């Protein structure tokens, strides 16, 4: 609400640093090395992305993207398909959207209808490569099947602000090579903190 | 031309991870730390961007980053005040773009007038806390005079594609915390590089 647009910028932080790998780049800078060859990325635009969850925090994020050229598709149980076409998110059923998707993001709440929402069912039904964010709540993306999916290369990459447990006590997630993640930072600006 | 837009893109993406510190909280992560008061981070909307350099790679992140809340004000010597507010961007005299600006990104050819464009008289001149991005050509920004200004405070925070020397022989910019950086990655993309 207030703290609506610190979420949604933070998101779209996320799906940048996914697509040029900034964070692991720093690194490489900060131990020395200048590694050009390795942190080969991606373009934002005409790519797609997914919304999963067309509430505020989702609207934000698919009218920030929708500027770099981002096709906006997504799912939400209770917005309609002219609402959602009204903001530029064009809605199809979940099976449909797997498949489009070069990213996808999650701004849903935590209920049983979205726990595990991204599973091994649903990660393999998506293209080769594609690339999640979570920075809604720990637990809509099934951690064990993401870490598989990483694993594998069917996901490219992750960005996580969010845990199922907080901090994570598993730290294969966090750890691996194509993962960026944040200690729940999706609040932390000074403005939200401020009214 | 061909890049602009991977270039654009990656600016947008160090300017997000600027007011958010994506890189320096993955790494905290990495290292098995949680660390929320560290990284509190600000808001993009509302705040203002100076553009220096409104030719095509300027203009591109001029109009992602209006879709964030950004007031984007600029110069270039060579380009008319009609074409910038066709996309939005205010020209001002350089003398009082510096005051106003909570970032800065530069997209200038290297050239004498531009080499040190951001130096110990342009930092003076600057707001406290003042954001920088450099995507551009390596020596836009003096590095000693932005070490300065990085160790006083007087800017926040840097975000390095391009050095002086590539790579930087001297490492003090590179490891400081408020600094990210990438090597020279923004024509990086597979896109670009395959036209
Ligand atoms: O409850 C939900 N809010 O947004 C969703 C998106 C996909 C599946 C379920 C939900
Ligand atoms: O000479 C210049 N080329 O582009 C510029 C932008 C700002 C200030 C000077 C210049």
């Amino acid at each position: 609400n207030g703290n609506s647009l610190s979420a949604a910028e933070l998101t779209c932080g996320m799906i940048m640093c996914l697509a040029r790998q900034i964070p692991q780049a720093t690194a490489s800078m900060k131990d020395g090395k200048w590694e050009r060859k390795k942190f080969m990325g991606t373009e934002l635009n005409g790519k797609t992305l997914g919304i999963l969850g067309l509430g505020r925090i989702g609207r934000e994020v698919a009218t920030r993207m929708q500027s770099f050229g981002m096709k906006t598709i997504g799912y939400d149980p209770i917005i309609s398909p002219e609402v959602s076409a009204s903001f530029g998110v064009q809605q199809l059923p979940l099976e449909e959207i797997w498949p489009l998707c070069d990213f996808i993001t999650v701004h849903t709440p935590l209920l049983p209808s979205t726990t595990g929402l991204l599973n091994d069912n649903t990660f393999a039904q998506c293209k080769k490569g594609v690339r999640v964010v979570n920075c809604a709540r720990g637990g809509i993306v099934d951690e064990g099947a993401l870490l598989r999916a990483l694993q594998s290369g069917q996901c490219a990459g992750a960005a996580l602000d969010v845990f199922t447990e907080e901090p994570p006590r598993d730290r294969a997630l966090v750890d691996h090579e194509n993962v960026i993640s944040c200690p729940h930072l999706g609040a932390s600006t000074k403005e939200a903190q401020s009214r």
